[PDB]
C-alpha cells in the first residue's frame, strides 16, 4: 500500500486545472432531476470530453455542483443525482487526474442574511457533507473536497467588498465545522484528504482573504477566485480590452504578491480554483496576461483552475465568453486556444 501524500506534494502534482462550468452547477429552470445538467445549454458530459482535457495538458478537473435542487425536505440527496456526480468524478479519476468537488450556487449559502443564518445553515450543511463524505469514502487523495464556493451577502451593497463581521464569522465557523466533520469520518481516506476552504466571496483582495480563520489542520488549502484584473478580464463597462497594458500588469502583480505575502511565504497552501478571461476578440492580449499569470504562480507553487463554460459568443453578456473546449465536437475554439497553449508552454 502507498503511503499518504502531503499537501505540498498534491498541489505540485495537480499542475493546472479545468472547470466543468455551467454543467452540474446549473439551476433554476423547469428541468428536474439529472436533466439540470443540460439546462444551461451544454451537452451531457462524456468521458471523451474529459479525455480531451487531459490530452491538452490539464491534470485537475473541478466539478462545480449545485445540490439544493436535488434535496428532499429532510436534506437527503437524490440517489440518481449522487450517482451522476460520481459518474462524472470517475471520468476524471480513471484518467489519473485530480478532482475538486464542492457545493456551488447554493441559495441557502449565497444570501443577504448570511450574517444571521448560522443556526439555520449548520444542520443542512453538515447533513449534506456527511452524505458526500460517505459516498466517496473509498476514493484516494486524487479527490479533493471544497466546503463552499463564493459565500457572500448576495444582493447587498457589500456583496463583493467590505463584509460585515457577522458574515466573516458565519463563513469561518462553517469552515471549521466542515474540516472537523471530514476528519471524524470512519474512513482513513477522508482523514488524509486534502480540503479547500474559501473566504468571503472567494475574494482575491487581501482586505477579505486576511480575515480567513485557518483551521489547525496540515491538510487544508485556501481557495481563491482570481479573475484579475477585472477591468481587463471581464468588465463590460470598459470598452477596450485589446491590450494587456502596463497598468494591468502592475495590478496583476500586486494581487499575486499579496497572496504570497499572506499565505505561501508562511507555508499555507493555496489553490486558485477559478481564473480566466472572456473572449473579446483580444487573443494576443489574453496570451500576454496568461504568460505573466502562469510564470508568477508556477514559482509560487499555486495550481490554477481555468473556468470553461463552453460559451464562445454572447452578444448580450460579452463578459461571460469563457469557452475553450468545444464539447460538441472535441475541438478547441480557435479564438481561445492560444491562451491555453501559452499556459502549457510556461508550465513545461
Amino acid at each position: 500500500a502507498a503511503s499518504n501524500m502531503t499537501a505540498s506534494q498534491i498541489t505540485q502534482e495537480m499542475k493546472i486545472g479545468w472547470n466543468l462550468g455551467n454543467t452540474l452547477d446549473a439551476y433554476g429552470g423547469t428541468a428536474k432531476g439529472v436533466a439540470t445538467e443540460t439546462s444551461w445549454g451544454n451537452p451531457k458530459t462524456t468521458k471523451a470530453m474529459i479525455d480531451a482535457v487531459k490530452a491538452k495538458g490539464f491534470n485537475t478537473v473541478r466539478i462545480p455542483t449545485t445540490w439544493f435542487p436535488h434535496l428532499d425536505g429532510s436534506n437527503n440527496i437524490d440517489s440518481a443525482w449522487m450517482a451522476r456526480v460520481k459518474e462524472v468524478v470517475d471520468y476524471c479519476i480513471d484518467n489519473d487526474m485530480y478532482v475538486i468537488l464542492n457545493l456551488h450556487h447554493e441559495e441557502w449559502v449565497d444570501r443577504p442574511d448570511l450574517g444571521s443564518a448560522y443556526n439555520e445553515m449548520q444542520p443542512k450543511f453538515t447533513k449534506i457533507w456527511s452524505q458526500i463524505a460517505d459516498a466517496f469514502k473509498d476514493y484516494d487523495q486524487h479527490l479533493i473536497f471544497e466546503s463552499m464556493n463564493e459565500p457572500r451577502a448576495k444582493g447587498t451593497d457589500h456583496e463583493w467588498w467590505g463584509p460585515q463581521q457577522s458574515e466573516v464569522d458565519t463563513i469561518n465557523k462553517l469552515n471549521q465545522d466542515f474540516v472537523k466533520l471530514i476528519r471524524s469520518s470512519g474512513s482513513a481516506n477522508n482523514k488524509n484528504r486534502l480540503l479547500m476552504i474559501p473566504g468571503y466571496c472567494a475574494s482575491a483582495d487581501q482586505t477579505m482573504f486576511s480575515k480567513i480563520q485557518v483551521p489547525s489542520d496540515n491538510m487544508v488549502a485556501i481557495s481563491i477566485h482570481a479573475y484579475v484584473p477585472y477591468d481587463f478580464t471581464m468588465n463590460t463597462a470598459v470598452s477596450d480590452h485589446s491590450t494587456f497594458s502596463t497598468k494591468y500588469s502592475s495590478s496583476l502583480n500586486q494581487t499575486l504578491e499579496s497572496i504570497r505575502n499572506t499565505f505561501t511565504s508562511k507555508g499555507i497552501p493555496v489553490v486558485i480554483g477559478e481564473f480566466g478571461t472572456s473572449n473579446f476578440g483580444n487573443t494576443e492580449a489574453r496570451v500576454k496576461w496568461a504568460e505573466q499569470y502562469m510564470r508568477t504562480t508556477k514559482e509560487m507553487g499555486i495550481p490554477c483552475v481555468l473556468w470553461d463554460n463552453n460559451v464562445i459568443n454572447a452578444p448580450s453578456s460579452a463578459g461571460e465568453c469563457h469557452g475553450y473546449l468545444n464539447r460538441s465536437n472535441l475541438t478547441w475554439y480557435t479564438e481561445s486556444e492560444p491562451v491555453v497553449n501559452k499556459m502549457m508552454e510556461v508550465l513545461g
